[PDB]
């Protein structure tokens, strides 16, 4: 009959208006400075332009051997030149206030190297996965981060992903049923022509093949979609031996695990096929499908059981919750800022490095490898 | 047998390296610098964070209403406090080298004003959709465009979606065959508590209903998917005389129109129902399925035969292109820079509303109302 | 731990089981005669073939024009050679009470009277959509029908296929909220080398174009769909000139219709344009998507919301329904041997004609149609 | 313009008609008899009902245990009461000319034995798989075909299903590129108290638990995916040891084999996890997902890369193909009448328990299982 308060009172004319309705994360602050280490395909290409989304973090400095470059990128991101450090002047981030953490982004190898260099400059640190090579040294970036009384996480993308705590919160409130088969499955085509990929093939400075970069997310992903460690795992792995790519790192790789409640799993990751990303979850009371699982963008969850298939992804005119990138990013930040742990520690990335290395194990050895050594999430998955 | 060039160049030690392979378009520069107009929902949800992937485009000032709200964004998005205009001292912005264009983001009823004032303050200008509110007020425009020898662009997001795009190259490539049936469905449901609702129920700002607000889609979507202009339409609307949303502008309303090919179409926008952006374009030899349509993300296309559904969406760890918002803002400033026309001009502006009038029109009349006018679409659809 | 008694229990030798668990519709009885008139496409690729999986009912004798033909069919279905009529004859079954009811399958303006001369010959009455080309022949029927005090059902399967009827119960749980917009589209290739199709091209045998043929689905699942009759409609048609297919009948036609509880609809059907069967139904809580909608196998639901789409379809392994011929044939036999009144009544067939006529008149006369005539759907939809 | 002749050229009046376009499998004749031994779970719920839709085929008899409940069977599918055997005079049928093959749906202990003597009785063999608990009792099931010089076919439906077919094709049409990796899943809640699946409980009747029944699909497909065999083979069981109905057969194994061409896999079956027919088969160009893979009805397949899904179902109007079962029947009819080898012969059958009792040794012994043995699919996967 008449049209309510709110539209009737708006003026004719232009004027001021309140704060509209936010259906998406709105920028915030800029309170915590990153440096970044390694100007690389990971972080030109997700990282840097991650950032844009924060509600907390920026980038302060860049840390890169290649001079011409960072340059091209300080210009790129609003950075101060005078920021801009090589591998050698690393240690003088010391100095500067505005520095908060670090994020290293570079060749596996390397990360405990700078994660310790940068606790002693006195500064937070996340670190990209695999954590780092041995498990020692993932231990020593602990050691490391006690001492300094800092941080440390790892770039653990999928545990700030919408649709994977999605997922991980429909198990748990138990939509599945009994959980009891975990499948899944990570692979790209190894290209040694791409320069990021060249030093992926050196297991100096990989650690290993595609089980190190991609099958990893299967791994990590069967755990926290459970919600418990596995007790054993049994794995064999093939690459062909006239391709020049796997001369020192593996190409396909399967692995089978047990949990302690019974439930078991077998996963693959692989450098000769393309592009894959998918985990599949039985409970006897239905089946979820992950596929896309762990995309940079795109991930779509379906439940199935007979004649249905409940699906769920991001929606197309709302972003309920921050992106990925972003999410991790900030939830360092927020962490310094609250006096909080972060939900993926150290530990967390150690974690996954011994259980690989148990992997490899059982596939040289061709037996099974008990890893029923007792780590325990903090937190929760 | 041995490891490629490449892989065994690799330093085993922290080594500058080149620049890596883009998967994802990276930022270039920020020469082409804009002032919003209207710190409104869509300008804080979808265009100030839409210009973070920019390769060209940066927000140099901003102007509202609202000081205490002016103040917030330009901090939360770098921008010099100086910068902040109100609706006042509007025309100042002409003294400003720094400011290119200005992006109108206003209501309706108010572009026309701001648009020729803008050219007046020898700037260019993106204005949002619909272009205005009447047919008189698009060429006072395109007028004024004229008389400032500037850029005038509509914000036509779906002229720059990948999706979208993906789309209208399957339909040119005859994949669909002889088109003969368009369907259309873009829904909402009208919150009057929400503050950017509440002058989109009203008719004096609105210049109409959810044809106007989201039947717009449908409308353009149909003509660009077809590659032409229609030469007569039809059309009846519908509202609960009850509902106080309604009292002045139209809740639901169902337009058909036929084109000079013998193509038909059959569309229909509501307030009153939840989200729907639906397109459907029937060829005689396949049918393709948009849905969602023209999502601010997650859209999917599907070309159905029988047996078969090949669907298209965007990448999982790829992005072929850029988002649609930093898209548009890129293109006018390319379009600047190298002395090209827009892909969405005034004139395109001007044929929506004037192809709308007529709906409303026929609406009223109950008569079908010729459109044949001979509207040319310059660039292409 | 020990297996349980019964699997214990089962001998390891050549022994007698008891009846099976039945996870898909298990045959019964064949107490009702069919009298299949018309030896057509539809009679032979879809409901002969579909008595099979019936449960009540089973062909007793054929009546065919082409005896040659009717030999073979007679054949591959074991009929009584001797019970192979034709449309002289056809008057004779009244003496056989092996033959309870005839199904006509003949073109729609051969409908009504076969209908009526197999009422006198006291036979129950399975006749083919549309009823007939006029809603007095629809009426003639159903007074053939009350005389004889026989039963009266049109051939709508759609009343009976489990995903359809899972559509509706959805609906009528309220998980679409409040109704207010229904879009439909039903289309097919028409091909007049196609003998079936030779004579939907003649209007005279046919009675109408495109809507008569396939449109009818979208009117009446509307119907079903939103529960209830439409009150007004208008609409417009629209063929290609040259075209030698529609010289007597509509190719393309576009109808929209208004209901007594406010819901809207838009629905079009082609023979221009190919396969194409979608509904749509837009509530104020979700949306329903039904693609494909009407076919003969793999129909297919979806509920969406911003960012789920909860999909249905007959499951994988079991088949908690019977497909929609049988299920259409045995609904007959049951209406009788329990004193039921039938789903899809006489009463319902005639109320489609009269709407279509009503919209042929609408697209006609190019005005609104009152079509608030206080029909009742007997039974619900 | 004006109507085709044909279309002119239809009788306003009852008249004869031309037998109508075939869009589905029409029948023809039923020269094929088959005797079904066991009246169980599968024979009445997917084979019996299967041989309506045959083209050649039909029931001659039955051979059941259960007097009583062969009497009503023979009745609902119209066999001659007369010709209901029992598994003492099953051999009598050898005096029956109207009975050319017997389809043993038995457990599979009992496979081998009433093959043989059925060998004797100078009938062709339709077994169900798997095709017997020994390897020896495969290859004696063999040597008695070509002793009585007859065919032995297994009840491989997949190997007749057309979706299942339409896997092969684009495989084989290199569409994936070179395969890598393929992931299979199958599983169902085992329920005790069903009849049926109380004498798989029973590792003397069913030789066997998960794999033997459900595995074999995975199995089976991996092979006719890759088309090749396995080379060697590893695998790994576990079931819960408190659950009764594992005392004797595995609820969940899992299984990794390495193929000549150089890929690889990794599946596995589960009787504690709801419905899951899943298979995946990846390539460097592109993967493919079948999912449902194996199902009776509903089976889709769909090919992914980045950015495209490309999905395959049966049509929702037409049947291009006979449904597995049905297909699976005439199979062995036209097999014979042409004298031409069947697609699944007993060697096939063989392969699959000789493979599966190398993965339960690598399972029992934790080693791998040399499978290279020189099997050739004679006539192709
Ligand atoms: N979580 C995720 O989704 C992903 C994580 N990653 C991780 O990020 C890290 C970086 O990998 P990515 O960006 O893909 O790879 P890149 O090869 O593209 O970059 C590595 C960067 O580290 C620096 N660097 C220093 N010494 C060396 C060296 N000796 N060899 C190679 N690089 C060196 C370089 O920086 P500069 O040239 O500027 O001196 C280089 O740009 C890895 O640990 C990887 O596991 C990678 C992809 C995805
Ligand atoms: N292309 C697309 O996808 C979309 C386009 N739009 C378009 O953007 C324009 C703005 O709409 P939207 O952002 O949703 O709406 P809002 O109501 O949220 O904002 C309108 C803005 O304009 C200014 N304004 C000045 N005078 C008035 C007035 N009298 N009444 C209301 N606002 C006034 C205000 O800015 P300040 O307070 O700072 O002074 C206000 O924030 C519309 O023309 C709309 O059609 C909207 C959504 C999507
Ligand atoms: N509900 C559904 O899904 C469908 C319903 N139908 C309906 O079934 C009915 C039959 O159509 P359909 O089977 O497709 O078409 P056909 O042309 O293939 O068959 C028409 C049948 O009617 C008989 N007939 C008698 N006189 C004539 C005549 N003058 N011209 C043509 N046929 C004649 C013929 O029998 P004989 O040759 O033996 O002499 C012929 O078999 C229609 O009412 C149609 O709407 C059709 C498809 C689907
Ligand atoms: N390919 C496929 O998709 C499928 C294949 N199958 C196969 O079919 C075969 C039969 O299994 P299924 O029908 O599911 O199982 P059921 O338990 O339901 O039936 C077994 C049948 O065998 C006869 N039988 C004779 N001796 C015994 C005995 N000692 N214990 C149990 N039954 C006996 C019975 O006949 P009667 O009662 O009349 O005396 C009974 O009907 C198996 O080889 C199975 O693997 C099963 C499902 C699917």
């Amino acid at each position: 009959a008449t049209l309510p308060a709110g539209a009737s009172q708006v003026p004719t004319t232009p004027a001021g208006r309140p704060m509209p309705y936010a259906i998406r994360p709105m920028p915030e602050d800029r309170r915590f400075g990153y440096a970044i280490v390694g100007l690389g395909k990971y972080a030109l290409n997700q990282i840097l332009p991650g950032f844009a989304g924060c509600q907390h973090s920026r980038i302060e400095a860049l840390v890169s051997g290649n001079a011409e470059k960072a340059k091209i990128v300080a210009a790129e991101y609003g950075v101060d030149p005078r920021k801009i450090y090589d591998y050698s002047n690393f240690d003088k981030i010391a100095k500067d206030p505005k520095i908060d953490a670090v994020y290293i982004i570079l060749p596996n190898s390397l990360h405990a190297e700078f994660a310790i260099r940068a606790f002693k400059a006195g500064k937070h640190v996340m670190c990209e996965k695999p954590m780092a090579t041995s498990v020692a040294d993932c231990q020593r970036m602990i050691d490391a981060a006690k001492a300094a009384n800092k941080k440390l996480m790892i770039g653990y993308r999928c545990h700030y992903d919408p649709m994977n705590r999605a997922a991980v919160k429909l198990i748990r409130e138990n939509q599945l049923g009994k959980l009891g088969m975990v499948t899944t499955d990570n692979s790209d085509v190894m290209d040694q022509n791409d320069p990021a990929q060249q030093w992926r093939l050196r297991r100096e400075l990989a650690g290993g093949g595609s089980l190190m970069d991609i099958g990893i997310y299967g791994l990590n992903g069967t755990r926290y979609l459970l919600g418990e460690e596995p007790i054993e795992v049994r794995a064999y792995t093939y690459s062909d031996p006239n391709d020049e790519r796997f001369v020192e790192v593996e190409d396909r790789i399967i692995w089978q695990m047990r949990f302690r409640s019974g439930a078991l799993s077998h996963g693959a990751s692989s450098y000769s096929t393309t592009t894959t990303s998918r985990f599949s979850v039985q409970g006897d009371k239905a089946v979820l499908l992950m596929d896309p699982a762990t995309g940079y963008y795109q991930n779509l969850i379906s439940v199935q059981t007979p004649g249905h298939a409940n699906q769920s992804m991001m929606p197309q005119f709302i972003m309920p919750a921050n992106n990925q990138f972003s999410a991790q990013l900030d939830h360092l930040a927020e962490a310094v800022i609250n006096n909080k742990p972060v939900r993926s520690p150290g530990e967390e990335g150690m974690q996954d490095v011994r259980l690989i290395q148990a992997i490899y194990e059982a596939a040289r050895t061709g037996r099974p490898v008990n890893t029923d050594w007792g780590y325990v999430r903090q937190g929760g998955y």
